[PDB]
């Protein structure tokens, strides 16, 4: 089984940006990490980071036709995006959204998903750590 | 390495009325046993009281030790509770075995969520080894 | 036929005072108008009072495991407490809340219920009379 | 004493998509008005200003009232304020439990001037509100 | 000139109630005074009250026809009708609001008036008085 | 296969101050229409609350569709949601203006959450897509 | 019967211009007609026009220490200012706010009055009529 | 005479996805029967879809320069973009938003728009065929 | 001549991660108690039924009391209710200034219905109020 | 050590209207028993009063410049002025705001203070013994 | 060519601030050389008086001269003011030294930014010098 | 000394329709006034504009990197993007938002911005000389 590990605006400038924030793993390096693991867990990801809202809907078509579970942490298009939502209720598979950051100890509007109500579940404030434990969550079904 | 597992009213009637399935002494079992294979004590209590709730998490201040908490419903009432985890050093972890998210709009705020460290939610009975698994490495 | 009648927090001190938004009756006298009612309809209540919101809790328990049905007056509890309304939600059998003072009277905070949206139904106002009239709607189913 | 039971727009449509019409109704709220001791004048309109009048008649003549207004519950000052003139005890029944409901249905204007609410406690609200006015 | 005066629902009851809010004169007297005051200032005025709103839509319609002015009492109206104030948004002559209580010192539902923004002129809380002051507005233009 | 095309309060005033048109050119033309499609067309208007609740009764019953353009009661009458509610045929809202370039009140609509469709600032031929909407159900 | 007209800021600025939001009448003019009514219909009439908040107090003080009934039209001030309510709500006579224009046609903010609340009645829109017809009010007192 | 459909995001999946509302007609097959029926009023019908929203604005700008009728079905972005309410209000020819599914009848965030107050009209829940009736409305006006 | 000075949850913990304890707290407040003519008993509790408890058997003895009810301030209900009764003074004391505090902080249950509140003075708004009574 | 004590609008005309809510203290009566409380507590007391926000923004300025607590009393201008709390915050002396009344218990404007989140206490309800409470905290520090 | 500059409440209080460094009495002669210096007359008053402000604001509207007005907290407060401003008919500049948008709620609605012809925020004291600069040219 | 003006959505279209709300000066001869200007300061202006979110992105964390200041004018953007929020939020060199249009004159959607929270200041209404006006600024420091 494929589970789609997909990263939203800015995500790509993870660890040389806001390491007190987001940790100082780099986003080369999380793909790795997370390869590493799905592996280690007898899956396999597709890890991919966009900046462009319709390449991020593309890749969530894709998903939703091969029946692939997904990993999404749209940075700030969770609490913008009507069309990513959209995109993601079309998903069979399980669907589980993960923040790196604390989105509920930071700014209001960080604390409003239009994603959260439609997805099977969320992750939020474990750092880096959050991908692989929703892999473990994916291998176990 | 003592973990703490703590978790809200209504929750002794877990299993009992469908979700899952896991009864609340069979979740007992379930994380017990995965946190000793983690290299970690876990002590698991429940509890309907808040006084109760209170006391628990004023001992895990005074002990310094790391608490996994499903509060419940005091989730999106109790200011005295999330008073009492602010103190905590050790990471506290907020579980919720339903996506909470996806249900009435009063269980789509909570008081304890912006003082943890994380929070997981809509993973089920998992939740709590998950939570169990990021205190192994922090 | 086995009825619970629970009483929250403060209604311990019914007639006692204050005696004039509520009314002249004890909650003892409450009690034995109640099992008197309970047999001219051939039932067998149960009347209790904690002002502790987790005996309460215990009490929906057992009437839950019993399959018993519930007459609520939650003190205030009715506007704050989602694990009162949690533990209501578990009953097979009807859930009657009785308030005896109309709360759509009073303050404003008194005019939402947590319990209202997940009862049977509410009676409101008619004072210590309308634990009595919900007696009789459970006779009747 | 004659208890008046007034039912608001679309209550004439009762038993339709509790099978009882409003017809029937009328029969089993005037045994049990006897079957007590007392005469229950039972009415029905779509028209606010004729349940604005019966609410004037209740008024002028120290009568009680159990009203279900439907939707004018959640929408008609006029129909609060004429309630708010009588005298004698008003009782407020809706069959349905309206809580249960959608948010408008959760506000009524009729609610806070009122002596009593039942709600959702099907059609036996309207009797169980007639024993209420038994006792006074 | 002509000038319409229109009372909505419960206006009949002038006499009761309260004798508090209001005050005392029946509706009778308050026609019998505008008619008095507005021969008195030169003018011709048709006093008529309904509790029905479509009956007061057509009174308006026919003023809209005929370019009268009206002064409008709606009651509860005021309040709660779009097709009032849509009807009243015809009338190409002035049209005055008048409440003989303080609406702004009573319920917080009582502050807002869809007719109030459509409108020449409102005036509030000034008992009976209030018809002859829009009266006289009326008679200077 | 019968439509009833039921206005509500005001809209006996249509051509003389929606778009032009009188109420009686209106009538005139949805049933032409209606014709032109093979079905029947009644179409009637009032100002009272009553009256609508009632010819919403007699749809109901009769599982007739309705196009319904309500006026000011769009907004204010849980009255007439209730009793399109019952409705099991069709039903489709309209409007003549376009609501949602008006005052805020009028951009919320009592009706709308359980109409099949409304159409908007279309004017009169908003009546008439909508039949034609009805007619291929 | 001494009786106080009180204009608050801008109000100086009457006829200038000029609006058609308001008349044509100069602030001078306005002073004239208003003790020549007042005169006509037996009261005296004094009327005062300030730009400062604490000046308008001070009158209002005065006014209630001679029991003395006040036409006040405080400007903007009726809709930011907490304290000319609470010097206003000391006055025994009766109080009557006074707008030109039609203030329920205009923006949002200026549909709420922290004085309308407290005061007897409220004329709004009639243009300067408003304050003649006040002194009419107040001669039937 | 050119009539442009615009198509936002998540409109190629047509047909593809849940089909309660909005059918089991796919995308090609629209375009077909759009194409179709513009035949049979004598119109040109270009219909196009995107996920892009700067792919969206460039063809409402090129509607603009031409003066082409616009019929759009913006997806999500109707509740979420300025962007694209700002480019519509550019045009000068009618502009009518149409939805496949009742819009008003979902969850809320689907019941404000910003694309409404400044079109020409808008068509909600009649389907597929909206785009067809959309298209009649043009042909006549 | 009695004074209740109940204090709610969390409140138990103080001195310890404000520098004096609870017991100092205690001793600081019964003797500036005994200072001004008053006897003061000062209970703790994290349970609300107690403090219930402690609230009842005040407005039966008819003695004041000065509440800090710990977060309860913003969530009970019942214990307002509880408070209502009371005839003689109710002080409400925060310790802190739960003004510059988080949002839900800024509105008390209480205060509505106490003779007054005091705020952010720290542990000496405990004595301010003892001094309040004092004079009555 | 000099404490500024200042009192906002109509603070002047305690003791008279309104003895229930405000008390029978007059200011006159204030400004002397503060002083003596001083006094004894080894303090200098300035008190002043002003219904002049421009005057109270001087007062607290130079308290400002002097490095004196200040005990305030602002009145309405609690609910309604910026400006004040700006002065205020320049502050680096103790600020404590005062008020007679239990403002919470009173209309709901009142319950909101633009000073509060900025002042270092409050002290509310408690009649005119709460300027000397405020006084004898400032006597501990 | 005359341009009026007023400051309101709190401004006379620039130097002991918290606001930038330079004082009142300092911006006063700051404005009026780049005034002079860009063919202006620049007339720089500040009072903690709304009356006041209304009085000048008035004399400007009469005079039909243009206006940079920093109005303090009463930007957020004051109908009167707006009522008053809305009566030039020479451009209006609001200005502000910091940035408003970046603290208070309260602070991020005014009753002059709708009838200004512009707003400049955050730019410090120098935000006076660009307003100057835009009715230079207009 | 470089500096970054971005230009967001539909201001590609500057000159042409408008010439009223933001016009009269096309965006080419916007490009070539900023540039006389930047370098009149001892400048370099880098002038950019796009209809596309990840574009403008891109050019945020190149600025970003390079630490050179930003003058930007996202358009709509500015109420609708957590992402370019997040993007503006990481540059160290000074941001100042400029809008041709007095933002608050207009919708009130309008009047809400996600970056002037983080920029350092903002200038609104002057039209195109706010580009340049910042310019200004930014030689300054
Ligand atoms: O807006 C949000 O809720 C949000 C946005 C983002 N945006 C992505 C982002 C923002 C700033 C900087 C980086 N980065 O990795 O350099 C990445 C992340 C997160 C999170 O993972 O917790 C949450
Ligand atoms: O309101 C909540 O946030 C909430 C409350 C609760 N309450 C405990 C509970 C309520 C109903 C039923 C059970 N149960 O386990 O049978 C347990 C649980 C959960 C959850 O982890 O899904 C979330
Ligand atoms: O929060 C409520 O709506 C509420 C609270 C209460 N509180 C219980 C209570 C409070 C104060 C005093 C008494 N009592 O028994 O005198 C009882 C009662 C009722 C009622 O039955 O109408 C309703
Ligand atoms: O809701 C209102 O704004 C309103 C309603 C009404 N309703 C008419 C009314 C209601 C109850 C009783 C009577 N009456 O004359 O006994 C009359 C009047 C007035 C008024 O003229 O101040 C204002
Ligand atoms: O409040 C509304 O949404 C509303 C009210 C109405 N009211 C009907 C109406 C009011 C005033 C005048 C007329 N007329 O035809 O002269 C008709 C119509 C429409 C519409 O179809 O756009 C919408
Ligand atoms: O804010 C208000 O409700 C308000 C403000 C004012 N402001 C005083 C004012 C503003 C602009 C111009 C003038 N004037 O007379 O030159 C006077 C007047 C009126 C009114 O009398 O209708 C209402
Ligand atoms: O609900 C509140 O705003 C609140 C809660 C509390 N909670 C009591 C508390 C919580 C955590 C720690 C302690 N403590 O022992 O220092 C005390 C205190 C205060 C106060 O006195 O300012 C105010
Ligand atoms: O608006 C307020 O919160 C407010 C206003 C005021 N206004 C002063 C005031 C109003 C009416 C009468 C007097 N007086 O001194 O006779 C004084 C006082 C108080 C208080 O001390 O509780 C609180
Ligand atoms: O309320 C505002 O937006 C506001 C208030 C003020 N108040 C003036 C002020 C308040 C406190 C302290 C000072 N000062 O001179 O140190 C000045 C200034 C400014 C500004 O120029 O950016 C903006
Ligand atoms: O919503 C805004 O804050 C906003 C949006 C926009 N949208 C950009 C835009 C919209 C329509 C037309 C054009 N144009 O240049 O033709 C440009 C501009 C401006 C401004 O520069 O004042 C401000």
């Amino acid at each position: 089984l494929i589970v789609n590990v997909i990263n939203g605006p800015n995500l790509g400038r993870l660890g040389r940006r806001e390491p007190a924030v987001y940790g100082g793993t780099t986003h080369d390096e999380l793909v790795a990490l997370i390869e590493r693991e799905a592996a280690e867990l007898g899956l396999k990801a597709v890890v991919r980071q966009s900046d462009s809202e319709a390449q991020l809907l593309d890749w969530i078509h894709q998903a939703a036709d091969a029946a692939e579970p997904v990993i999404l942490n749209a940075g700030g298009l969770t609490h913008t995006s009507v069309a990513l939502r959209d995109a993601c209720a079309e998903l069979s598979a399980p669907l589980i959204e993960v923040h790196i950051s604390n989105v509920h100890a930071r700014e209001e509007f960080r604390r409003h998903s239009y994603l959260s109500p439609i997805a099977t579940g969320v992750i939020v404030g474990l750092g880096i750590q959050g991908y692989l434990l929703a892999l473990r969550y994916l291998a176990e079904h």
